[PDB]
């Protein structure tokens, strides 16, 4: 559809009045940045995550460990 | 990724003729067709 959209509007839809034409080809380039997990990482098993929904109520830093 | 820089030609003249301008009625127009073989063409005029 776009290919002969390119035929249609882009050359003229009418081949009288003007001729809708190109001269010079164009190719570019567009890459897409890698998408990167923390989570999927090597340097993900140097961690625990762990996600909240909200962080307000329990604040204070104190991390308890009762260790045996 | 590909798409090219276009550019418009033109296809807009006026398509005179010389059977439609007002100089046909100053000579008929006569098609010889090997006029390119011919050396002379020649009228003779027989006048009393």
């Amino acid at each position: 559809e776009e290919m002969f959209n390119n035929f249609r509007l882009y050359y003229g839809d009418d081949p009288e009045r003007y001729n809708l034409s190109f001269e010079a080809i164009f190719g570019t380039y567009c890459n897409k940045i890698e998408w990167v997990t923390f989570l999927g990482t090597a340097l993900a098993t140097a961690a625990h995550a762990i996600m909240f929904h909200d962080l307000n109520k329990m604040t204070t830093g104190k991390m308890l460990f009762y260790i045996q």
